[PDB]
């Protein structure tokens, strides 16, 4: 095993793993860096500080950073649900109260992003994952459990259904209304269990995606139809921000006195002293605690830290 | 091991497709079965079309159509079924082909897409995993007329492989109808059999189109020169520079090792429906002498003629 970790089985080279000290499952990605071009140890590292810097419960989190000459061990969040699309196959559509539970969460997710300027420009159901509470965490934000390198062959299972207009129409496929019609193909799948937009190739599907039009099904409340027309308008311009989304009634239904919100990074968790406490009668000394929390290390010490969170 | 439909024992599930057992041969099919009550009469219409179509191509690298059992509710396509898999699942498990293999397979891929461009018909979504393998290694290129993939626009199709194959026309808006189109997937394909990845990449579509619309690809440095310049004939930007496959056939990396044998168009062999040493057999398996002659002489697709097939392995 690695660190103060346990691999059990696997799940692009992941692995289950148990945190020997507080007995928490976590993905444990495994990479190569001696099979990694410049270029790409430089996206990696880049896309590996942009999981340290979002700070979402809707965003599967990063624990630790184990890096040794050849190697680069990324342990983060494991999701105990799988996938929103494994289970949209199993159960069906979705109760309509039942979506907007977990839409809620993904839509405050990537506005998170926006604020940030990072557009996911990938966002499908493949993606989005739940935790064994039905929680929603979506996944590859920055660094990509389902993207090799440039070494394999990726098959880039699940993208084109959501994918916008502008990508067909040669158009640039770059500003954060893209994530935006995405959201709007995602939402379609969890009322229907199914594509606003199919073919048996992808000709057919583009010719379905740039016309538009898109089949409302009946057990669909009128409430619904006009939260899609906001999300799948064919002019990437006139597609309106996710902050202006926010406040549509059929996201707010049950939520009469709680608005949805652009989410608001909290305050550095690094001082509980129930943890702190805890962790000290491990075998953890109490400054290598605080060092390692305010410098946000991601370390051994942070980890176990972090994973005394659940 | 449990129900039966016709001849077939339903064995597994490999869109609703079983990996069955005939019980007179005891050969292995590919099972399609679809609920045609959950079909528009549109659909109804794009499904036997295409059924059609798969009952008109007779290529020996192209997935033969056996029978088909049509009831109230039901219809069930029974075709060849490939053992050994995906060409693409092949790749991940066993890395590149060395050139030599690589020319066996992509012979009897051209020739089979090359068919059907004949009859203008195009793929429009040739992937290494439609190019399925069968016992001996050799090709089976899969969803030339019926789609196994393509749940008719009911559930949630993932369309997996299919982009880093599309021609650049996709997306720009143009006409994506031509055997061109083909033409570039070939590409695609080639490259893919003999370096064991993708010409274009990325990590997400955005990234892939860039890639795409650009044209630009590394040669490895293993890669032999015949083998660049036979890209070169399929990776082209521009639909109509791009060669035919008629005249692709004629190239010097095709043919190595093949210099008397030259790779050229597929005739269709003469039909195949008074074979005694098969009649005989199934003679003594309760068939009659003129059911056996009427469904083998005029195609029936019924269970006569599956029967017959199947005894040809």
């Amino acid at each position: 095993h690695i660190g103060n970790y346990r691999l059990l089985k696997t799940i692009a080279k992941v692995k289950l793993a148990r945190h020997i000290l507080t007995g928490k499952e976590v993905a444990v990605r495994i990479i190569d860096k001696t099979q990694l071009n410049s270029s790409s140890l430089q996206k990696l590292f880049r896309e590996v500080r942009i999981m340290k810097v979002l700070n979402h419960p809707n965003i599967v989190k990063l624990f630790e950073v184990i890096e040794t000459e050849k190697t680069l061990y990324l342990v983060m969040e494991y999701a105990s649900g799988g996938e929103v699309f494994d289970y949209l196959v199993a159960h069906g559509r979705m109760k309509e109260k039942e979506a907007r539970a977990k839409f809620r969460q993904i839509v405050s997710a990537v506005q998170y992003c926006h604020q940030k300027f990072i557009v996911h420009r990938d966002l499908k159901a493949e993606n989005l994952l739940l935790d064994a509470d039905m929680n929603i965490k979506i996944a590859d934000f920055g660094f990509s459990n389902e993207f090799t390198f440039g070494n394999k062959l990726d098959e880039f299972c699940g993208s084109p259904p959501y994918a916008a207009p502008e990508l067909f129409q040669g158009k640039k496929y770059d500003g954060p209304e893209v994530d935006v019609w995405s959201l709007g193909v995602i939402l379609y799948t969890l009322v229907s269990g199914s594509l606003p937009f199919d073919g048996q190739n992808l000709k057919e599907l583009r010719e379905r995606v740039l016309r538009g039009k898109y089949r409302i099904p009946f057990y669909m409340s009128t409430d619904c139809e006009n939260l899609l027309k906001k999300f799948l308008i064919l002019n990437p311009s006139k597609r309106g921000t996710l902050e202006q989304i926010m406040k549509d009634r059929w996201m707010n239904v049950g939520h009469e006195d709680d608005e949805l919100k652009p989410y608001v990074e909290p305050l550095p968790d690094y001082k509980d002293p129930r943890r702190t406490e805890l962790m000290v009668s491990m075998g953890y000394t109490r400054e290598e605690i605080q060092d390692s929390l305010v410098g946000q290390r991601y370390n051994e010490v942070m980890a176990t830290y972090l994973l005394l969170g659940y």
